[PDB]
């Protein structure tokens, strides 16, 4: 199934640099990750194999 | 730019459940995340806004 997490906080976001975000997975687990530029609190990201 | 991380270790993987993995982002940072079922060490995942 799809692995998605909601952006809870943007912790550190330099210009032209991907931010550090704290995200919450659908099981309720919260973790720090790197997320694409432009993401904001309340957005959702997917972790997908490439 | 794209945010990708290489799967370094599968820490916990129940059947029919997404595994806990330790991944390494392109800047060298390592973090625990949830990754899709079927991912194995050496695969690459992308974090993408949906």
């Amino acid at each position: 199934k799809k692995v998605v997490a909601r952006v809870e906080e943007i912790l550190h976001d330099p210009g032209r640099t991907a931010p550090v975000a704290r995200v919450k997975f659908e099981d309720g687990t919260k973790k720090l990750i790197i997320a694409p530029e432009g993401v904001k609190v309340g957005d959702v990201v997917e972790v997908k194999k490439v």
